[PDB]
Formats: C-alpha cells, sequence, structure tokens
C-alpha cells in the first residue's frame, strides 16, 4: 500500500537539487514507452511483429519490425515529454530536432530495441539510453549528442527478460526497479546496487577467435586455464548486450566486445550502446573500457560510431588490461 | 474472433484417435500450472521469490523459492487432472505416486523450474516435462518412470522469455504457442516446426575446456576456424537448457552439454530435461546424441540419472558424432 | 499453490457421474470466450468497439459493436469445443447446427452480450447461456432448442463487473468463479450459494409505472409503504438483468421485469436471458415467476420467445404471487 | 505508437500556463493510487477483501476492507506527490496536514471508495476527488479544506467498471480516459465531454419514497406520467454515485439524492462525494444543485458535512427546480 515506483524515487533524490523537474518527466514518459514495447515483445508472435521492416539502417543492420515500433514509441513519447531537445536513435540516420513548442534542455541516445538476433527465439532483449544536459545556448544540432560519456547525467536499460526490469544510474548511483505488470508502475527492487569486486563469469562471442587479438586471447586461455591452479570461470553469452551485461551487474565478472582484425573499433556503437552501459558499471564500482581507454573518456565524432568495449567487475576488467599493456 | 488455443489445437488432433482425452486435461492442467510459473517470475523481485529455498535436491543443487512454488503448483496440477499415476520431479527424492482416486494412466517426468542459475539476473527460464503412458497394469511406481525416450507420448517446454512459449511435441510433429496475456491462453504461432539441416551457431559452456574431451574440443575449434575457409560460427550460450535449446530449434545450430573428466555422465538429467528435448529435437527433424548413443535409447535405471547431451541441427550433430567416432 | 479453478472443481463433481466430460469442454471452451469479451469490454473505449454494428436483430434491438464480437467469439468456441450440435444466440435469427464433424449432444442458448443499455457507461454487463443436451436422437435442429427451462443440466452467467464473475449453476446448486486476471483462470470465490428467505431490495425499471398492472403497483407501493410499519425496501436498478440478478442472488431481495399493457410477455427473452437466470434462481433455493406460471415450466415455441419474468427471494417472489393471484 | 496519455494530455494543457507543474504530479500519483485499486478490486474476492475492516467512520458508514487499502493507497500516493499540504477523507476524522517535508500547494479531498453497498456484488463502484489550491499562506490546517466548490481548480473521479475509467474535469473542461490493462496508461476516449440539454432518464432510490418532499415526488410522478404525453424517461439506479453520476454525463438525464423528512442535508458528503461531481456537471453544461441553492456556492462548516444533491441535464434539473420553487 506505500508503492516504492521509480517516480516516487527519482523525486526524492532531485527534490534536494530542486530542478524544473523535467527530468521527471524525462522518465516518466520513457517508462510508458518501455512498458508498450514490453507489452509488444510480450505477444510479437501472436501480434505478428515477428520479421523485417525492410530497410538498413547506417550500421548496416536489417531493421526488424519490433525496432520500427519500439523507435517511434520512443521518439513520440519523449517528444511529448517537453523535456528533449536533440534525439540520436540507432534507427535514424541524423540526430532527430525536437520542434521549439516541445523543446526541454536533453539530449537522449537511445537503442529502441537491443539484442535483434535474439527477437525470434525469445531471449531476453531490451532499451538502452542515455541522458545528457545541453552544455550549450547554441540552436539545438547533432553537435550536442556528440559528449563524451562522462557527460552523461543519467542512463540505463530496460530488460524485457524473464521480467521486464528498468536499470536506472545517475550521479549517486544505481538502482533496479522491476515493472509490476499488475498496474505498469516500475518498483524498486534492488536499491544502490554495487558490482563485486571479482566474478567467476566471462561473456563474449568467441566464434571470432580467428579475428580475437592476442590480448583477448590470452585473457580467454586465462579463464579456461587459471595460471594459479583455481577453478576457471563460467561462461555465459546471451547474445543482446542489455541481457549479458545486466547479468554482468548482479552477478559480477565480465563482458566483452572487443575489436577484431576485421573491426578497430568493435561492433557495438558508442553513443546509444556503450556509453549507457558504461556509465551504468561506473555508478556501480565497476569499469568499462576498451582495452586502451576508459569508453567514458571518448570524444564523439559520429552519431553511429562505433567503440571496443570490455565491461564489468574492477579486477576481472583490470586483469585484461594488464594484457592489453603487456601486449601493446 | 477465431483463437486458436492449444486446447482447440490438441483436441483438433487426438480427434481422430478418439481417445478418453485425459491427455488434453493433462495439458490443460499443465498449461494453468505455466501461466502462474510465468506469473510469479514476471514479478519475482518485487514478490520477494529470489533467493534459496534452504535445501539442497538429489542432484546437490541448491534449491531455490521458484523451484518450490512452481514444483508445488506442477504437483497439485497434475493430481487434479485426474490423468497422471507417477510423478517425477528433479525436486522430489522418489517418484511421486498419485493417490487411486485422482490416477490416470500418464507417467510424467518434469523440471518444474530450468536455468537456475539465470533467475536472479532475469535470463530467460522454463519448465521441462515429458509424459510416457504407463505401459503395464502393475501397481504405480517408479519402475514406470524408468521408461526410455523413445517411449514419449508427448513432452515439450515452458519458455518463459521475453514472452512465454510453450512447445509442444507430439508423435506427429512440433509446434509453439504464445502465451497471450491479455485472456491467459497459449495461441499457436509457429505451426509444425523444422529445425534445419544445418545451422552457424553452437552452444556449450567453453569454460570446461579443461576437462573437455579430444572430440569436443576438436568440434570447437572446427567451428572457430573452418577447413574449408568458411565463416566461423557464431556463439552462444544463454545458461538454461530451455532457452538455448528453443534457439537451436527455430535457428538451427547446435547445443552442448557433453561429459568431461569429472563426469561421465555429463550434467543434464536424463528423465527430466534430455528425453524432453531429445523428443522435440527428433519431432523437428533433429538430432540428439550422448556422443555414442542415442539419448532416446537410453534405458533409465534411476530418476536422477544423468547423461551427457548434443543436439541441434542433423549436419551439424552428425559432423560431431563422426569425430567421436574417430576418437574412439 | 493449490488453485481452484472452475476446470477443476467441475470435473471434481462430474467424476462421480463419469461422463465423456464433454461439459468440461464445453465449460472449458465458454471460459476461453467469456475471457476475451471481458478484455475487449475492458477497453472497448481505446479499441473503438463503442457504437452500433448496423443491423437490427429479430426482437428488434439495434446491434451493437460488442454484440458482434462476443457472439462470434462464443459461437466460435462453441463448435471448436466438439460438444454441442444446435446453438442459439440472440443475435442469430435462426438457430445455427453445427457441422457433423464437430456436433457434441449439447445444445446452447446464449445472450453473447447483456445489458446493452449500459455499454457506453461502463456498467456492468455479461454473458448468459443455458445448456440442454439433446433430448432425443433425431437429426439435429431448432426444436432441439424449444425446451423448457426444466431440461437445463447446466447455466449461468459471465459477469463482466468490477471483477468479471462466472456464475455456474448445475443439478446439485450455485458456486461464483471470479476471473483471476493474473493467470486467467476463474477461481471459486463464493461455493454453493443460496439467496436468503427475504431481502429487503426490489429491482425493476418504475419508468413504466403507467403501463404496469394491478398487482406489480400494488407490490411496488407495499414496498414504499409496507403496511406493518417496517423499513421501506431500498431500491437498486442497473439496467443490465446480469448485473441486477446476480445482485439479488447474493444480496437477496427481488428483480422483476413483468408484462404491462404493451408487452403481454415482458420483454426479456425467454431461452437465453429467462430461463438461466430462472435455473440459477432456483439452484440457489429462489424463485422465478412469469406472475401466473414458473418461468422453468413454460415450453417455448419460438427460439426469440420473449417472458415476463420475476425472481430472487422465496418469500419475495411469493408476496407478488399472491398479490397477483388477488388480482386474477 | 503516440500514446495520448492522461500525463501528456495535462502538460499539453498545463503548458500555456507554465506552473510549477505539481498538478501533473498530483495527477500522476493519483493514477498509480487508481491502478492499485482498480487491480485490487478486480480480485477483490480472490484475494479476500471482501468483508468490513470493523470500525465506523464519522459518517457512521461501516467501514469496509477495500475502504481502508485505498484510503492508505490514496493517503501515501498524495503524500509522495510532494504536492499536496491538505488531506480530506470521508474515511479520516480529521484532515490529514501533509509533513512539511513533503508538502505541496494543494488541498485534495476524496472519496477512496464510492458505492460501499455495491462492493460485493461486482457492481460498478470508484474514487472521487476534488483538488483545491491553498489560498492562503497561513500554517496548512482544516480550514483549508472549507472552501466552496466554486473554488476547485480540477476534480473528478475513478470508475472502477466494465473497464477503469478516469474522468477529469478543470477550467476549460471534462475529459474521459480510459485504463489500457496493457501498459497501465489513462488514455484519452471522450474529448472535451458535454452532457445533452435534456435526457430521458432519472435515477434516485425510490425506497425513500415515503420520506420524499412534496417536490422530489411531483418530479417523480411527472417522469412517469408525463403531462404532455410524450414518452416516460426509463429508470436506472446503480447504487453508488460514481456509476450513476458518470452514466448521467455520458447518456443525459438526472441523478437525485435529496434530503427527506429524516435527512435535511441529504445523505452524500459535500466536501468528497458533492462538490466533484457538482464540478464535473458544470463543466459539462450541466447543473448540481441542493433544490435551493448551487452545490459550488455552498461554503462547507464541516468536512464530513452532507448536502442534498441533484445533477445532470440543465433543462431536467431545471425543471425540478422549478417544482421546489413551486412548492415553497
Ligand atoms: O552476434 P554477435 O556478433 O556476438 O553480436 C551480439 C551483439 O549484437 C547486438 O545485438 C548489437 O547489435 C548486441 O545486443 C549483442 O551483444
Ligand atoms: O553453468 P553450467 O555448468 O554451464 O550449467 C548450465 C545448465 O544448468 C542447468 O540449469 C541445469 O542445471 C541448465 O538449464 C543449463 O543448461
Ligand atoms: O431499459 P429497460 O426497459 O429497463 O430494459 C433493461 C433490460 O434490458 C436488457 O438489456 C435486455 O435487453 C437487460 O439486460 C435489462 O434488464
Ligand atoms: O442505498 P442508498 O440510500 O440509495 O445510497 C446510495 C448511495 O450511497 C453511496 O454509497 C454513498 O454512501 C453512493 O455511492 C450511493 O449513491
Ligand atoms: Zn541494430
Ligand atoms: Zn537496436
Ligand atoms: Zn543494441
Ligand atoms: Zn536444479
Ligand atoms: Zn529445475
Ligand atoms: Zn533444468
Ligand atoms: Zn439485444
Ligand atoms: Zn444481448
Ligand atoms: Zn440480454
Ligand atoms: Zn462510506
Ligand atoms: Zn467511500
Ligand atoms: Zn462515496
Amino acid at each position: 500500500t506505500n508503492i516504492v515506483t521509480l517516480t516516487r524515487f527519482v523525486m526524492e533524490e532531485g527534490r534536494k537539487a530542486r530542478g524544473t523537474g523535467e527530468m521527471t518527466q524525462l522518465l516518466n514518459s520513457l517508462c510508458t514507452a518501455v512498458k508498450a514495447i514490453s507489452t509488444a515483445v510480450r505477444k510479437a508472435g501472436i501480434a505478428h511483429l515477428w520479421g523485417i521492416a525492410g530497410s538498413t539502417n547506417v550500421t548496416g543492420d536489417q531493421v526488424k519490425k519490433l525496432d520500427v515500433l519500439s523507435n517511434d514509441l520512443v521518439i513520440n513519447v519523449l517528444k511529448s515529454s517537453f523535456a528533449t531537445c536533440v534525439l540520436v536513435s540507432e534507427e535514424d540516420k541524423n540526430a532527430i530536432i525536437v520542434e521549439p513548442e516541445k523543446r526541454g534542455k536533453y539530449v537522449v541516445c537511445f537503442d529502441p530495441l537491443d539484442g535483434s538476433s535474439n527477437i525470434d527465439c525469445l531471449v531476453s532483449i531490451g532499451t538502452i539510453f542515455g541522458i545528457y544536459r545541453k552544455n550549450s545556448t547554441d540552436e539545438p544540432s547533432e553537435k550536442d549528442a556528440l559528449q563524451p560519456g562522462r557527460n552523461l547525467v543519467a542512463a540505463g536499460y530496460a530488460l524485457y527478460g524473464s521480467a521486464t526490469m528498468l536499470v536506472l544510474a545517475m550521479v549517486n548511483g544505481v538502482n533496479c526497479f522491476m515493472l509490476d505488470p499488475a498496474i505498469g508502475e516500475f518498483i524498486l527492487v534492488d536499491r544502490d546496487v554495487k558490482i563485486k569486486k571479482k566474478g567467476s563469469i566471462y561473456s563474449i562471442n568467441e566464434g571470432y577467435a580467428k579475428e580475437f587479438d592476442p590480448a583477448i586471447t590470452e585473457y580467454i586461455q586465462r579463464k579456461k586455464f587459471p595460471p594459479d591452479n583455481s577453478a576457471p570461470y563460467g561462461a555465459r553469452y546471451v547474445g543482446s548486450m542489455v541481457a549479458d551485461v545486466h547479468r554482468t551487474l548482479v552477478y559480477g565478472g565480465i563482458f566483452m566486445y572487443p575489436a577484431n582484425k576485421k573491426s578497430p573499433k568493435g561492433k557495438l556503437r558508442l553513443l546509444y550502446e556503450c556509453n549507457p552501459m558504461a556509465y551504468v558499471m561506473e555508478k556501480a564500482g565497476g569499469l568499462a573500457t576498451t582495452g586502451k581507454e576508459a569508453v567514458l573518456d571518448i570524444v564523439p565524432t559520429d552519431i553511429h560510431q562505433r567503440a571496443p568495449i570490455i565491461l564489468g567487475s574492477p579486477e576481472d576488467v583490470t586483469e585484461l588490461l594488464e594484457i592489453y599493456q603487456k601486449h601493446a
């Protein structure tokens, strides 16, 4: 009878600061979009939402039907929030500038639907976002989305798994909210989340062993064959960045999508995939790197820019960095 | 307005045979239990269902809270179906014999909740079952559950992923039904499913490389480094047998949980995990083996017996068998 | 964890009899249709289901959109149940004969949607049904629907109120099941319901005072001005037969829709409105009359036949009959 | 994909004014409470929420279980909205003053659960509220709730009928939003509602005929026996102020709960029942009177004060006033 919704939670924090409150609006409208996607996904096969949309995004991805629905849902809700000015979506060629009448001081980068390969086999998928505060007075433009992750004021992701979860990270920390299907409210379930210092799980697509670099290769062998005769790490790779990362967060361990010989900048997109997760990861006492630099310190040059990403437990991520260092 | 529920579907088939119909009852009651688990899982964090139950099953697993709830749900519904006589659950030491008043001619083996390691990180989990028809007139006993998988008249699994799915395989084939949250009915979504002849995905926990046997080791290297200069298979390992298998079914490919140097009989349990999946896999044109024999031809000696299991696309599974043959 | 669904309940009873079980199928399929209507009604305004269908039924009613959807839903589910042979709907001119391949021994009369006037103002509405067992071997025809209510083997109604309820009456009694929105199962909530001997509520449309007959007129005055200086009955008239009747059942009292000077046979339809309610009412220790004969003893001559109906608490209904007797 | 939620709608209006926005917060938090009540009511029988709470409110009502749950839900959500300072509930003896830390400029009067007599028979029930803006700087107190209805800045009610509806009236008009069970969002369904000039339905409890006054008595006879030989009005009385009023709004007509010889001030409570409805009614082109004065012009003297109330279509309400005038 005393529901601790994400809305009550956020205001509860932003109360002290006493801002315009358009963030609470922003997140509220984001939650609405997140609930409709969750509901659409929960019945995609029956609703006939499986298949392709018949188009290709800048990243060359084959646009799916749930990419469109989720992209629209999110774009519309953000525009109607009267809290955003510039929007960047993986599904949109250029930055979406918000019409003057509904402009807000926030710039949001988002991956409408993450885990494309797992939509048809009911494997966990989600929505990733990053929120920057327009750091200028110039007329709103794509340039406002080209900020380093360190500039995020908030970020997180919606996880449509066996249960729908909204993980939200801000300046002071990370919190997980679970969508109560009954009343459609994200209830707090994990307060001030902290990833452990060291895990026992490594996740990466090992189908790319031939293209892996010396560092990645050694770290993996090290995971399978520990030098100190300790138990080898277990392995897990769902295939949806959102699902594996989230598991990293609550179970500890490491997630990797490094670059190979075919891709200098890895595969995941910096703006809407890496930075959000890097932000979340850091606000939970974790680390997120490319192998040679902190993902959040990268200054973008392209809204659809890619970047290698190694994240998770401090000690695990450091061990890999130490190896990249030895190989450099 | 002309809903094609699993119930209408099953009767639609069993109509010709004209049996007692206790199977339709069996599946109906199984669907009820499957909906409550799905609903409980959808709110496990908010409902406080996360954690351990404080006990250990015969397999040595650390019993979780959702194991108990789901175990009870399924046990009660099966007893009330007036269609079962002997029940085997991974969570029960011995076979549950159904009281005379509610006895039926069916023997059901089930894994109340599969994917234990993925419950707390919202990763796909499910329920696996196998249904045998009591092949005798002797007084019902555990012996009735010790039949080879080839004797299954039906089997399948409930998949609590981003959407709840019920995959059902019977003598004539496999069909997927999706749970419409609106009216709580499993609607047909994939009719007469057939796994493809060859996939491009291999799933197995590679954290056990040191314990892998020569055959497994070679197959994997072969997947990463193709001898014919073809593209390497992608990798995926969710961590819940139900999720990976189901993906194998609709995407094609191969799933493996072989034996190592520590486990002669692998890890998955024959009665409620392997046979069901082996049945499903075969009814879809696929294969399921231990590395040296068809999983369905194994005659059990213990209701909690383990067995190695390699399943999926015909050509992929054969290639591995050919290797096991070369190494023998 | 030990859900007492209507399905478990019905089998629980019909177990003793040991019939073909097509009744449990019948009710199961009826429950599916009842859940979709409930779900459609719950979002009729948002779904755009409000309005007219553009047609007139035999009774001259202006067919609504939810009449069609609900009519189809029910007709299809009954046909797919393999348990019915002749179907009578208020929305269908003639009796629907079930194609041989899906025929069953049951004849079902139903009011797809009751309370037409209350659909647009969100007032309680529902579905009424009566089930007769084909009492012959002749080729199925409309004649099989022209039986007296005393021949009902089961009957009841779905009530889409602030909660969706399914009231089911059979030879041994009445029971109320409530639709759990979570898992879409009608759970038992009121076992073996018995209406009280005398209520303190009278329900009837008093807008027809000018057309009321001497008996109705006197009974009403008597309700407002008690001869024994006792408290006057309270008044309640929702406007949907299903809602008022159901309230009569659990609160006691009396419901009336007598004939006037304009209608010799009242307004409600005998086959799908009066008999079901009369059956329910009697199985709960109540009474249902026309003012001069028991509604259940009327032998129909037309499937869309009307009949006056006074029902509810024994003593209240008797008092009115005594008045009709004095006026005759 | 472009959902028109109540939240988007309200901001859409309040945008021009450019206020603190605590109203949008107020309504948001009110919507959360409204969804949980709706969900609790939808399963009250199964949840065991039927019965009494074991207590009596100031009005002498026998407190029900859903009164408590709904009262708490609403009280907590309003306190957590950081938008209210003084709260008045029918279930609370005195005005609830909001602790300084969470104070807002709004005073809210509410009927946590309206239609007490119809909870157990699944008849439509709801939640009524009125929102006043603290018109002073004095320290918050009960005096702030003793304002005339004309001072309302907003008001409305939640209707838990066959569908859950939220009717919201503000300075510029009335709008109906329907709760989409799928995503838990109140979607706009009836924009700028206007009650018709004259209806053909009268609603009142005629069980109180003996206690009715000369005016009420004549109006009713006039409704049953039209002086101009026109068709008599139909009659409808659900028994829950919220349900009948709402029907008046969309169907036109008249609703009455006048005073009798036993009650000089009728029965409904001025603060949380009459004023809200009177406000709604007026903002829709309708009228709301006591029989001798506009309900909204009454200056309260007691937060649990009662007042007679006649509302609905202009011409119908005027006709009754003309009669009260002739009898005075
Ligand atoms: O199949 P691959 O190359 O391992 O890519 C998997 C990655 O693809 C993504 O869908 C990004 O496109 C991520 O969600 C996931 O981590
Ligand atoms: O962590 P591991 O050893 O790879 O085990 C994973 C397997 O465990 C199980 O939960 C069985 O206990 C399966 O669902 C899953 O495939
Ligand atoms: O408006 P009237 O004449 O009172 O009719 C009300 C009756 O109409 C019905 O809708 C039947 O058509 C019943 O549900 C209800 O009892
Ligand atoms: O039974 P009565 O005296 O007609 O009272 C009905 C009224 O009671 C209320 O519940 C108020 O207590 C209203 O919702 C309804 O209009
Ligand atoms: Zn993509
Ligand atoms: Zn995407
Ligand atoms: Zn992505
Ligand atoms: Zn286990
Ligand atoms: Zn298990
Ligand atoms: Zn398992
Ligand atoms: Zn009709
Ligand atoms: Zn009808
Ligand atoms: Zn009807
Ligand atoms: Zn009360
Ligand atoms: Zn109340
Ligand atoms: Zn009230």
